[PDB]
């Protein structure tokens, strides 16, 4: 049973290098604010009582089941789920006992996405690698990461990795840290361009005289389409707690001008019905809706430009787990 | 295989400290009624088989397979899946005995979401951890809670967080009971906007003469619209067995209305068509539906300020499995 | 290896007590025919070889890995999958040789929805575990079900749960038979309520005379309208091979007399461009089909109080597995 | 390790009886080309080392673990995913040797559906369980299957079950070959009726004259619900590679003949706007309308009558696994 | 444990022949960037110290666990899942020392297509087999591929396998790379017909003099039938960060040709409504787009005869793992 125990080291704890292969990134969700990913662990130590004399064997290096020798057992608190694709790993040992284990699992862990500048936001993304059954005083950990992505031509594109080990930590842990940065154009081309483009159209559909009957209808279609446009966003992109994305504020904005426009039409129509007044009324309902749609836009460029989330930190981000 | 048997306390049953990390709370489909979330319970208790004395084994601290030494197995009623992202877990026994065991799981838990007052609705979700292998005579619990979720930005949140062990109980079990309460704005934005403003034009297009032929194209396009915005919401909204959500209802409603006066148009404008009879009837019509959307308007705001549900008890939560 | 064998009762097969304790049905997915459901078995019986003197082991019970002694394993025929929600399930044995079991399992289970009278339908949902294993002469159930169901606000709700030993069996095996009832009113509201105030829509359109301009658009925009709602419900509802839902058929009749209704008023309207005798053929149409529409209303009302479904058994239903 | 060895029947290969129980085939999805399906087979061969004295062992029947005792082990080519309901099969042993093994399995397998006659189409699926592990020489198969199918009233009815060992094989395997028959009419009511009555309509809808405003919008909105239909469609049928399924052909050639009508319309409208030639052309188009839509739909039943498809065998079908 | 260790091949590393049956690639999901497939490997190796004399044992081929005997783990990098379709697989032994294993497996490897002539795209799928726990000095490895997929009627069609050995390796690995070409015309009559429908409709429509009131809700019906087809297409196609789909830049066109018709028809009829110059304006643009709609159809069928990507290398892709 010593030799499923933890390597002493001495008054040091036992020293782990583990170089972290990132193979891909493939589901980045949004809505379930979820990044799935695929990782290659090699963990290397050193275990004097796994080493043999040359002479008494020839072999120069061994495998072992993992479940034989001391292998550290790796948690991952933000993981929804982790697949190991190896049953049974098998640690390989040299004649001198360095002992080098390679796991490779597939991960979906928990990502907060700072969604407020979507579709050009950028996002940080924490795996942290624990070792629950040991203590800091026992293990140590020296994480490095190489970038081996395999496929980059995806919406979300890794940017930037590094690897650190948090101090004053009471489990040993190691944490990979990537930025995630969307460089996707279907939301773009899906949702915005056609959204200016109907608004364009409702701001020129204003040029239309009052007691046309023309009117009225082109504008309801308008907004009829708009409002099919306006759902497919809303049920596309996902709704924080705090800081939701720009993009739906200013739809909401671009839907409540068309409906303005709208109702005001219906009604100046109504009243006409019933130059006169209603006629002059509209000329400086447009010139005023034009301004306003102008300032509209001024102003949440502005905003894009030099908005900012004070997102506050979630308990576990706060006070991260086995610490002090 | 005494080993494996539950160490004996003597006449009081063996008492097992649990403490319970909630990693994260990441699904909460309405739809299904269920809640996802990540767990890391940590299990002490001392077993005095195990202790060894320091002179024979230097070591202050061992790890063994958790199927040499007695782990009690906990199994939850209401989670629909479990994952415990170990395979073989290892527990930590210390030179006094003292058996700590660190189990990471991912629970899919069934959980009754009251959506009488959705989107602003509060919830309870409870996860009740079973040692059915085990008696109450034999096992005690005491269960700790610490709130370490990693993720603020959902639109779910949880807000308090608590565990209790239930007293006359025949199975040793310990309940994780948290409250979630729902600050999404997506569903507000998608659909009550969307509805209020469609109402308010259809108000508005009111005004239009019955002899307009504009009139009853403007309102049949406002009706589809709002068909297509009912039929979102409703396959969008879970339908309980006996508190529904108020949006479903109200969306009914308002539905009707748009109906009716989209009936009443046509039927008005067809008999005109064969200040006449037919006009005054629309005019009044017409204010007779503007202060009834009124009236509905208040109405609803005075049933979602004082409406209640008493939802009659499962045979679960009446009788829940392990007592007297 | 003779304790792993089943034991002897002697003449008679050995007596299995099996109590069933329902504490979930989550998924019912009418499309897929598939009903989700929780179980917990707690399977008690006699072992007289495992019996141990209280003299030598002062232990009342024992705990043992379910490989080491005789445990029945059990098979359930129509699910689609099992989940064990226990790796290892532990077996509590007795001084006096008493054997009690308890699994967790969530199963999806294949139930034959009795879809005629949707949505307020009944069906049956049966499902029987099997000791394939097993003969008949060797092993005996007693299947006893206990209603703990933990959620009750769902779409569909058990009320009524029983268990059965069927008689002349090779195979032992046990039955455990619920009854479902649908109370969503999701379906209704979403579906019903639309397609009635259309159809009346319609039917108060045709009050337009056939010389306006506005009848025709209306009655059109009123189809496409009806023909997204049609499409909606064929898509959300399943088709079965012999009784399917009587909803399709009446949706169907709906839209066949809504284009009836439009492609007369078109017809009708054309053959007027080139009192005439369209409009007074356009007036005994009108009429006929408001008494149409009241007696298809009527006659469909008759068919859903007195329909009937004599579905033919299935081969597995008719013939079931090891019988005689 | 002898008794892990197949039993030596002499110079003829070991004979192993398989008998194939179909307990359901609940998943058939066309867009992916797979069927799902759950199967009970027991395997009956004789193992004279296993055979055992009955003055020595009282029992006339024992059961050991799989890993114990010579278990073929069985691999799908076709199987998406397997799925074995037993996480170790126990192998019921005779006094005379006889070993009988109860294995239960869901399994995705891959099935070749000929869609070309959609959605009354017959396809032919196959499942080969193949015994990799062994030679033909060794091992030998015997295959019976029974129809036990649960569940009939779904949309995919199986009417033609058949077992065979394919001659000439290396690898030992057999072959259980079953018939698809689909008989569901969500898929006509869905889409053939609303589309015939579209097409009616439009053609009904050409009766109206020329310089009617009212024309060109209902013919407008009828081309879009038609386009919002064949999308529907579209989108639900699968496309194979070389016979992809008759309606989505039919579909588009009435789309063209739709947008013909509606180009037409608007052509000569215009031409008009700028008895007169235009009107006399738009008979002329009526007419040839009419009779073209005729001869299409003519056309289509014919080919629909007499359509064949000689779909090339795929490498897998034309050279199978371990044959020669 | 020597038995486990690798065989010594002497000097030359142990040499592997590796033989690959692809039985199927079912899932091809481009949106994910993902292939699913099902491969047989049949690896095959030289073991004298498994060889025993035939006079010892009769026996000419024997049957072991994989876990007795060694055998090489190979671990796939691109491959977000494998599925084992056995728990356990059996080596087979021949009575010279010749041990062959067979592995089936379900795999869903990452794969980066070049969709920037969707539908008419060919992409390059690789399958990299890696010996991580092996170095190669140690174990060499010969693949074979054979084509035996059983499903050609599919939307892609695997028209070229091949393997590679990748020389200056430093883990052993062998590279099964495979062609897919997509031949569905799903895709092209579900978006291309009713796109280009649309365009002509709407050039033909431009033919509508400009005081007509029947112009402008043409024009905006089919802008809100385009509008619903390009949000289709959108959600449909998948977006590469460097190179998107030419469809989606193409349907854009359209969809802002399609608007600036729409808003020069209402600005015109606007401007009219307060030979004029409007109605010479509107023929000149008439003219304009005419000629605008035939050159981007000529541009644009350049570009896809002519356009390349020269996507850079992803960093796994540049730098692949275990070489040097
Ligand atoms: C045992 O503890 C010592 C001290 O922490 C480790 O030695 C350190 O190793 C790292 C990198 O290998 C160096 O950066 C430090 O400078 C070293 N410190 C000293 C005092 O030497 C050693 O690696 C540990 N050995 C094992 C097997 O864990
Ligand atoms: C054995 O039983 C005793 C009595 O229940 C346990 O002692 C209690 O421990 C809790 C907290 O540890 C205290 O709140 C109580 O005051 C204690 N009661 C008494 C009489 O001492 C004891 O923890 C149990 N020991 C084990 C190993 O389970
Ligand atoms: C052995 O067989 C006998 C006879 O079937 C079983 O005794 C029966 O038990 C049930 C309920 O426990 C009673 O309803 C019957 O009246 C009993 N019959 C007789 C003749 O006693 C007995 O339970 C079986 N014992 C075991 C261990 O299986
Ligand atoms: C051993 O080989 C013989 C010959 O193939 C098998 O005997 C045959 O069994 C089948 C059905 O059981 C009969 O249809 C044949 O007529 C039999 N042939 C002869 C020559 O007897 C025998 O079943 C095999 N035994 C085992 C244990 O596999
Ligand atoms: C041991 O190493 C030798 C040399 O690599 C291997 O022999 C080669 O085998 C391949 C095909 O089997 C031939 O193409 C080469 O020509 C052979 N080279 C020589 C020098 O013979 C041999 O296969 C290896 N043996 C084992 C068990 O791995
Ligand atoms: C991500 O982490 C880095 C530190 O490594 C920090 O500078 C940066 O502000 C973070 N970005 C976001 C969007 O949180
Ligand atoms: C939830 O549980 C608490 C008790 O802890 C109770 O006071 C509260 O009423 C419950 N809330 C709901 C919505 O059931
Ligand atoms: C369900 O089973 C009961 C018998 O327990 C039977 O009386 C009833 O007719 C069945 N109901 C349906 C809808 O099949
Ligand atoms: C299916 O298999 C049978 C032979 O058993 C054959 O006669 C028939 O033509 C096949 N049907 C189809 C649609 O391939
Ligand atoms: C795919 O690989 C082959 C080499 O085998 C290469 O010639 C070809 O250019 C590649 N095709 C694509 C689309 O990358």
């Amino acid at each position: 049973q010593e030799s499923i125990q933890i390597p002493n080291n001495g008054s040091a704890p036992l020293l782990v290098d583990v170089r972290v292969f990132v193979s891909n990134v493939f589901n980045v969700d949004i809505l379930r604010y979820t990044m799935s990913s695929m990782l290659l662990l090699r963990l290397s130590w050193l275990d004097t009582r796994l080493a043999w004399n040359t002479s008494a064997h020839p072999r120069h290096a061994i495998t072992l089941p993992w479940e034989s020798l001391w292998t550290p057992r790796l948690t991952i608190l933000e993981a929804l789920w982790v697949d190991w694709r190896d049953q049974s790993p098998q640690a390989r040992v040299d004649q001198d006992g360095h002992v080098k284990l390679n796991l490779a699992l597939a991960t979906e862990t928990n990502c907060n996405f700072e969604l407020l500048h979507f579709p050009r936001d950028h996002s940080n993304c924490s795996l942290s690698f624990y070792a629950l059954s040991n203590t800091a005083m026992e293990l140590e950990f020296q994480a490095h990461v190489v970038n081996e992505i395999v496929s980059v031509k995806r919406e979300y594109v890794v940017y930037d990795l590094k690897t650190q080990v948090p101090p004053q930590q009471l489990v040993p842990c190691f944490q990979v840290t990537l930025r995630l940065k969307n460089t996707a154009l279907k939301s773009i081309i899906a949702l915005l361009v056609p959204a200016e483009a109907l608004l364009l159209a409702d701001v020129c559909g204003g040029l239309l005289p009052l007691r046309a009957i023309e009117r009225i209808g082109y504008k309801v279609t308008l907004l009829l389409s708009y409002l099919v446009l306006h759902s497919s966003l809303v049920q596309a992109l996902p709704s924080s707690s705090s800081c939701n994305p720009l993009l739906i504020y200013y739809f909401t904005i671009l839907l409540l001008l068309l409906f303005l426009s709208t109702i005001e039409t219906v009604l100046l129509a109504g009243l006409l019905a019933r130059r006169s007044w209603p006629e002059t009324a509209d000329r400086i309902f447009f010139l005023v809706y034009v301004v306003g749609v102008l300032c509209t836009q001024f102003v949440f460029a502005g905003i894009w430009m030099w908005a900012a989330c004070k997102s506050d930190a979630a308990p576990g981000e706060a006070a991260p787990h086995g610490r002090r």
